[PDB]
């Protein structure tokens, strides 16, 4: 379900990033020895364009995505795409394909996929000197259920997604490749998603396969938010950073610290952990109802979406839809 | 430097691996949303075709490569290419491109690159249901120096290539992507290669960026071989397994165990480690002369190729060239 067009930009070592153009969406060509096809030298991003009540098309923290694509590129030995070029590509695609952006203002938006891959031929294991950047778009958010249906999660004990010193803080295809097998063991146990544990001690909660994770401890004015601190092997999600800000705004104490599977299980059983949710671009916030850790399955509270979870989701979606004021300057005009 | 042709085989879920064909080497097409370009779902192999004095074209342990491509595929949630299909692809390419196989019998051979990548379009993070296998060839081994010029190695202390529970025992593009940055820090220190350390304790020797590593302890009839045991995060190299066999054949004691950087440095200084070499398909055996670990640089013996190193290399290359008998049935006719 792609849109009509795509943006293409080439990299060559003498020229840097050049030949930026908008062209029809269609097949691309690679030499059989193109580095991406052998040594996976690639990085990507994910963000949305939203249609507002007034007809404008907006982005949410697109500057953060621009900068994160550069951070990912750096870790993967890929020449950085300048932020201004990243942002301009978004505007260029929206200019031609804006009719594809869904109506205001519910769960529906246009998902934008900026991505870079090594195109240089040659089987030597080294950073490429030729790359391509593409920007493609896909409508998203239909049949969402208000984004509020709780999920069950499988704790991966046999597989490890990334490790300290590795590529887990980069949005890099290889992290996702590594996760595919565990994702199947999750389904076989009837689970919707996988929670990943740290590589060194195999205990500390990292993130889900495509989302960060938050815990709510206590309730009322006493309610606290805790999320795994940036370990160097989990993704610094933009939704995650936004929700830390909104929690501060709302007067909740927040903690970025290490939290292990034992604490989670123990504190959920004792009722100290009152809610758990996952967060990310696509779903915004997804409540977590139940957890399978080895043989044992445990429920979070009554398995229903939590009050803090749903309050934070209301606020963030409202800002993104232009129905709440944008205190932090997250929203920008794309078209 | 590719040859004239390539073998192509497609995978589709209803059909399995099908439409095997030999076609000219040339650009291939992918949908912009092809899974390989986003989530790096790919695995590969590397082996050689050798021309013998009698005009025959042979492979060395190609059955092991066939089986390893399946092991890698399994870990990456890719449908296995049957061994018979793998082997037949080699014969099919050699049938048309045998003129490309260099002369007998020195360092020169034809490098074969079998590889699989996910082609299914769609941005969902899941295993593809459509793949392509390609087999391409490149002449190799010219200007080798007899393969005996010693290298210097940089011990990666800041970067980690793979970890337990991960993809390090699979020949998977993402492992190589992860290693690119450290490879640059190596050059900046004037080093030829990188030695990788274990993810959990950051001490145990794993392998080089494209080769396994052996240590020779003692000399004469007393000489011992030690190599890192299969940790689950280093590649079970076929050259490595072959050299364990040849050492047994030659009457050397061999150890597959854990060995850390401290032991290496200490025992090399004390003269207990008399030789170090790296091994792999391309170079066979490469002597290691010097090691940079942080600020410190240390030499292995007199920095010259060791006697065990060169004896093992003589034997293995001889078998591969048909000048020594093939006790273990490693050699097979390709053409
Ligand atoms: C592994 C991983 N973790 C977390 C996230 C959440 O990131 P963000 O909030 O920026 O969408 C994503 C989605 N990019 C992800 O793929
Ligand atoms: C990371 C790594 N380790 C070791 C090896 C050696 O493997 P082999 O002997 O099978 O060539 C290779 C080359 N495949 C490699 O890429």
């Amino acid at each position: 379900y792609h849109t009509d067009h795509m943006v293409s930009i080439d990299y060559a070592e003498g020229r840097g990033w050049h030949n930026a153009r908008v062209i029809p969406y269609g097949p691309i060509e690679l030499d059989p020895s193109a580095i991406v096809l052998h040594y996976a030298q690639e990085v990507f991003e994910g963000l949305k364009a939203y249609r507002w009540a007034d007809g404008s098309i907006v982005s949410f923290r697109a500057d953060a995505n621009a900068a994160r694509l550069r951070s990912s590129a750096r870790r993967l030995a890929i020449p950085e795409l300048p932020d201004a070029v990243f942002i301009e590509s978004l505007r260029q695609l929206i200019a031609v394909d804006k009719a594809w952006v869904p109506g205001a203002g519910g769960e529906e938006a246009l998902y934008l996929r900026p991505f870079i891959f090594a195109t240089e031929p040659g089987l030597g294991v080294r950073p490429a000197t030729q790359y391509r950047y593409l920007l493609i778009a896909s409508p998203a958010g239909a049949y969402f259920k208000g984004g509020i249906a709780p999920v069950s999660v499988w704790v991966s004990t046999e597989y490890v997604r990334a490790c300290p010193g590795g590529t887990g803080a980069a949005k890099f295809g290889g992290n996702y490749a590594a996760s595919l097998l565990a994702q199947a063991e999750a389904a076989e146990n009837g689970c919707d998603q996988v929670v990943w544990l740290d590589a060194v001690e195999r205990r500390y909660i990292e993130e889900m396969g495509g989302m960060n994770i938050f815990f709510v401890l206590g309730s009322g004015g006493s309610a606290r938010l805790v999320t795994p601190e940036l370990s160097g092997s989990l993704l610094p999600g933009i939704t995650r950073d936004s929700l830390l800000q909104l929690a501060i705004d709302a007067g909740f104490a927040v903690e970025e610290r290490r939290i292990d599977i034992d604490e989670w299980q123990k504190k959920a059983a004792a009722g100290e952990i009152t809610e758990v949710f996952a967060c990310g671009t696509a779903a915004v916030i997804t409540p977590v109802a139940r957890v399978r850790h080895g043989a044992s399955e445990f429920r979070i509270a009554d398995g229903q979406p939590g009050e803090v979870t749903m309050a934070l989701r209301d606020t963030l979606t409202g800002i993104q839809r232009g129905t709440f004021a944008d205190t932090h300057g997250w929203m920008a005009r794309l078209g």
